[PDB]
């Protein structure tokens, strides 16, 4: 399956680590894995998408 | 050091599969790494809160 797009709001960059970095950019708020938009999929119970999801 | 307080907006549950995963509750966005706020930081430069760096 395909790469989901980033939800509005949020871009990817590259942190000088080497590591991708998520940043919504008018809360200023970052993450380090790949946000996605969920919806009115269950918080608990949903499939994540595949590029989301951390090692493990 | 303590962990980082989550953003507004934001808030940490428990996956099924046993990760926990952070909601932003107003927008349904969700990552499996804690977010956090960087406010006046380089995204690229600064040093990742510990709660917050992934696997790695």
């Amino acid at each position: 399956p395909p790469t989901e797009p980033l939800p509005d709001g949020w871009i990817m960059t590259f942190h000088n680590s080497g590591l991708p970095v998520y940043l919504h950019r008018e809360t200023r708020v970052v993450t380090w894995s790949r946000p996605y938009f969920l919806g009115t999929g269950s918080i608990r119970k949903h499939d994540p998408p595949i590029s989301s999801i951390p090692c493990l």
